[PDB]
């Protein structure tokens, strides 16, 4: 499924992500538009063998089961496919579990370059929330 812009913001809102540890819902929103363009079957390969999945792009290394990326963890309990849902619940869950981890949202490169001291919260202008 391909997300639009305020249609996303209302579901990872619902999803209970805006302000989840300090990180307001524009910043959910950037992040998922520079990862994945809001399309929740992205797919991305990495350098190092890992995948990235879903609308936030969560690695294979350390966050889900892909069965092809040896040696990596699966922290978020989840088979990768999970995150390629239309329902965007795996990937929030787990999203939760990875900002939580010290880093913050920096563990989002696409957030870190693009929407990380920019006006985030353009992203959920005109929306209804």
């Amino acid at each position: 499924k391909v997300f639009g812009r305020c249609e996303l913001a209302a579901a990872m809102k619902r999803h209970g992500l805006d302000n989840y540890r300090g990180y307001s819902l524009g910043n959910w929103v950037c992040a998922a538009k520079f990862e994945s363009n809001f399309n929740t079957q992205a797919t991305n390969r990495n350098t190092d063998g890992s995948t990235d999945y879903g609308i936030l792009q969560i690695n294979s290394r350390w966050w889900c089961n892909d069965g092809r990326t040896p040696g990596s963890r699966n922290l978020c309990n989840i088979p990768c496919s999970a995150l390629l849902s239309s329902d965007i619940t795996a990937s929030v869950n787990c999203a939760k579990k990875i900002v939580s981890d010290g880093n913050g949202m920096n563990a989002w490169v696409a957030w870190r370059n693009r929407c990380k001291g920019t006006d985030v919260q353009a992203w959920i202008r005109g929306c209804r929330l």
